[PDB]
């Protein structure tokens, strides 16, 4: 309904929100942009799904996160992605890992502090309708 796609779109401005404050998060710059393979050539070896801050916000914008679960897997991927890749204990595998689970922290946080319960049961009986 109409007023299906007012949630929705609730929910996707809010997600563009908190994408953003992390993004432009100084300790998150590594997980703003796809890794370039020029840099690193060994990346796609070890990451078969890669994700980041960008291409989250493109999901966004296609209407691929019907609820912040959806958002969440994908925040949860970049994290889990950045673990594997980063498994050393050099210290730049351990800086990557420390930023990796802020960025993970910090999105749980916002959400659990800012988004409505309520308002995401909704959502998700949304999906869970279709």
């Amino acid at each position: 309904s109409m007023q299906e796609e007012d949630t929705f779109r609730e929910l996707r401005i809010f997600l563009r929100n908190v994408t953003h404050r992390l993004a432009i998060d100084k300790r998150f710059r590594v997980f703003t942009k796809p890794v370039d393979p020029d840099e690193v050539p060994d990346y796609v070896t070890v990451i078969k799904q890669p994700m980041d801050l960008s291409s989250v916000i493109s999901k966004i914008d296609l209407h691929k996160y019907l609820t912040v679960k959806d958002y969440l897997r994908d925040i949860d991927l970049i994290c889990s992605n950045a673990l594997e890749y980063n498994p050393d204990r050099d210290p730049g595998d351990r800086l990557i890992r420390h930023r990796a689970c802020a960025l993970r922290d910090t999105a749980y946080a916002i959400i659990k502090e800012e988004l409505d319960e309520d308002f995401e049961q909704l959502c998700e009986e949304i999906q869970e309708s279709r």
